[PDB]
Parts: structure tokens; sequence; C-alpha cells
């Protein structure tokens, strides 16, 4: 039942993993990841040890959150959970938790390299992106943080989603505003497309409130059917004393550009996220012709998020977790 496990000293810590996984080789530094060799599949991992996992409260309810979140996702364009595992033999015992996935080798910021991709290199990549999206999305989550170093690639170019840093966030969390919905995340995934398109970052903002200004000056100030769904006094003064910007017609902004990409542009970065175009509906776009498949772009399970509400002890979380780790099942290889 229980595999074999060995001892290795790695970033100053004693780590305890399966014999299955070989040359153990640290690459980063909430908890290290190593890289790894998967004798019985295999494959090239990323192992990580969490940090402190039970230390307080907090950290055992965000150590059984990210293993909730791991284990949900199940989908070729999101990172999943290949293993799971601890030394314990018991709850009693119970005090690591170790994470194993694919070893990616990089990221948007390494195939961009700030030199332009071809259009129907970015096809491929936005299409995934979106592929990916559509499936977090119909769970009811909302990745937040999208941008390219969240976004792993291999060598055949597929992509998947993983979990300066304002440059791909929508204005309304800029803003502050609570009530996000999904297409945070679109607004992010245009940013991205822009960037790629063009080889330069579409809204490089010095500081936070600079940010919003080249946002602005892209897509216009407030429209009169924007204005009435600001609740906030303070936005809406200030708002109104701006001077009043045209919202700029992207096909003179991005030239040259496939004139479906710049459409798709258009749908994502409007200022109103109530009319940013979904997930869903990007991927029906004429711009992913070649590869859209309604097919094969699935939708997940149910997520249950009630935890999220839940003020446990420390001793529930882990116990939780404990229970997360003994009912894993390894994905079908
Ligand atoms: C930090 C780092 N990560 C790499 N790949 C990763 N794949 C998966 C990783 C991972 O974190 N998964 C994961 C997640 C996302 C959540 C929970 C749990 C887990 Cl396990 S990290 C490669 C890499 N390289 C450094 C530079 N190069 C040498 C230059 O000569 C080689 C490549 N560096
Ligand atoms: C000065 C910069 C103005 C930014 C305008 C923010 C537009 C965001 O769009 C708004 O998103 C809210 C948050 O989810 C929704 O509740 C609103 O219905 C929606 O119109």
């Amino acid at each position: 039942e229980r595999p074999t496990f060995y001892r290795q000293e790695l970033n100053k810590t004693i780590w305890e993993v399966p014999e299955r996984y070989q040359n153990l080789s640290p690459v980063g530094s909430y908890g290290s990841v190593c890289a790894a060799f998967d004798t019985k599949t295999g494959l090239r991992v990323a192992v990580k040890k969490l940090s402190r996992p039970f230390q307080s409260i907090i950290h055992a309810k965000r150590t059984y959150r990210e293993l909730r979140l791991l284990k949900h996702m199940k989908h070729e364009n999101v990172i999943g959970l290949l293993d799971v595992f601890t030394p314990a033999r018991s709850l009693e015992e119970f005090n690591d938790v170790y994470l194993v996935t694919h070893l990616m080798g990089a990221d948007l910021n390494n195939i961009v390299k700030c030199q332009k991709l071809t259009d129907d290199h970015v096809q491929f990549l936005i299409y995934q992106i979106l592929r990916g999206l559509k499936y977090i999305h119909s769970a009811d989550i909302i990745h937040r943080d999208l941008k390219p170093s969240n976004l792993a690639v291999n060598e055949d170019c597929e992509l998947k989603i993983l979990d300066a840093t304002r440059w791909y966030r929508a204005p309304e969390i800029m803003l502050n505003w609570m009530h996000y919905n999904q297409t945070v995340d679109i607004w992010s995934v245009g940013c991205i497309m822009a960037e790629l398109l063009t080889g330069r970052t579409l809204f490089p903002g010095t500081d936070h409130i600079d940010q919003l200004k080249l946002i602005l000056r892209l897509v216009g100030t407030p429209g009169a059917e924007l204005l009435k769904k600001i609740s906030s006094e303070s936005a809406r003064n200030y708002i109104q004393s701006l001077t009043q910007m045209p919202k700029m017609n992207f096909a003179n902004v991005f030239i040259g550009a496939n004139p479906l990409a710049v459409d798709l542009l258009e749908k994502m970065l409007v200022l109103d996220s109530d009319k940013r175009i979904t997930a869903a509906q990007a991927l029906a776009h004429a711009y992913f012709a070649q590869y859209h498949d309604p097919d094969d772009e699935p939708v997940a399970d149910p997520y249950d998020q009630s935890f999220e509400s839940r003020d446990l002890l420390i001793d529930e979380w882990k116990s939780l977790t404990y229970d997360e780790v003994i009912s894993f099942v390894p994905p079908p290889l």
C-alpha cells in the first residue's frame, strides 16, 4: 500500500518523498519547488513542499484551499495535480504536504521575448487560454490574476493556466470595486493578446493611478450608460470632472493586425465589464475558426466553495486536508 520514502536535504529542510520521484533539484522558493523525474510515469515533474502548512488557522485554510482547487482542475489548458502525498502514516503524525504537477519549461514572457508573434501563433495561444478560462469560469471560479507569468507552455506550444503585476489588471480591480465578475479575466486576456500581436505591453502603467490613465486613453471615459451603474458618490463626481475622451478606433491602434484579431480585442477591452465578451463567446468568434471545436471545449464539475465562508480550528482544517490527501486519485496516465 504505502510507497517507500527517502529523505534528502533540499533548500535547508529535510524533504521526504516516494522513491518514484528521482533527482530532486530545487528551482524555486509559501513553499519551495523542486524539479524531479517521475520513474513511474516517465514524466518530469514539479514537486512542491508546502511551507508551514498548519502553523495557524490562516495557513491551514490556505493549504486546504490550494489542495481543494488543484484537485478539482482536470483540463488540458489548466494545471492539474499528478499526485499529492505525505510521509505521515496517520492524522496524528500529519505535518507535511507535497503537491506534484507536470514540470512546465517556460511561461509567456519567455515565448514573446518582446518580439511579435505571428497571427497564427497568437490564435493558438489565445484559443487555449480561452478554452482553459471557459472551464474555470464554468466552475464559478475567477482567476483574478491572469498574466504572462501565470501562463505556462511546453515545446509544442501547449499552454496551461497556472496560479509589473498591475499591467493585465481590469480597471474595476484597480478601483477596488469588490463585485467582480468573470470578465475581469477577459480584460486580462485582451491585454495579453495585444502584447503578443505587437510585442509591446498595452498598458505599462508606472504606478497605480498611471495604470488607469493609460487604460482610459485607449477605451474612452465612461459613457452615459456606464455612469448609470456607478453607486459610489466619490467615483461619479471625479469621473464627471474629467475631460471626456473618445474611445480610440482599435483598427487605427493595432496597425496591420488581422481585422478579426482587432474585432476580438474591441470585444474584450470594453470598460463596462457587463459588455465584455465571455470566454465561451470568444471561442465561437471567427478569429478562432481553425481551432474551435464545440465537441472539445469541456466544462467543469460544480466546485463547492462553501468552505470559504467558514471559520474553523487549525485541527479541523488539518483533518479536512488529510481527508483530501487520502481520497486523492491519480489522473489516467
Ligand atoms: C520555478 C520554476 N518552475 C518551473 N516549472 C514549473 N512547473 C510547475 C511548477 C509548479 O509550481 N507547479 C505547481 C503549481 C503551479 C501549483 C501547486 C503545486 C505545484 Cl508543484 S514550477 C521551471 C523553472 N525553470 C527555471 C529556469 N530554467 C533553468 C535555466 O537554465 C529551467 C526552468 N523554474
Ligand atoms: C475611472 C475608470 C472607470 C472604470 C469603470 C469600471 C467598469 C467596470 O464595469 C462594471 O464592473 C462592475 C464590477 O464588477 C459591475 O458591477 C458593473 O455592472 C460594471 O458596469
